[PDB]
């Protein structure tokens, strides 16, 4: 099943947090070596995770951080019709995740010329 179903249901972001955790659990100790992922956009917001992230970057890594303008990341979220109403605004969260994404990052890099 797609991400967005599994909010839906019994699950929520309950679930879809510890579906997120054991495969990335499981992705770290099998495929090791010799591949780049894309992480979720929250995964640094579950503390188990960090963890994970922290203890890999600790001890070689390494885990890059892509961060554009503040300005330009939020509207293309904001530009965006899958969002429910009364949901997370994306300044707080962006805001409140910002410091776990540094200290779960081993690299940086944004453009000179953006
Ligand atoms: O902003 C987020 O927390 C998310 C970003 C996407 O990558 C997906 O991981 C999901 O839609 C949650």
């Amino acid at each position: 099943m797609t991400i967005p179903e599994i909010i839906r249901g019994e699950r929520g972001w309950e679930g879809f947090r510890q579906a997120e955790l054991e495969l990335l659990q499981d992705v770290i100790k099998n495929q090791s070596k010799g591949y780049i992922f894309s992480c979720g956009g929250g995964i640094v917001e579950t503390e188990a995770a960090r963890k994970l992230l922290i203890d890999y970057h600790k001890n070689g890594g390494p885990v890059l951080l892509v961060h554009r303008d503040t300005d330009q990341v939020v509207e293309y979220l904001m530009r965006d019709k899958t969002r429910p109403a009364y949901s997370e605004n994306i300044r707080e969260v962006y805001e409140r995740r910002k410091p776990w994404f540094y200290e779960c990052s081993n690299l940086q890099y944004h453009s000179p010329h953006e």
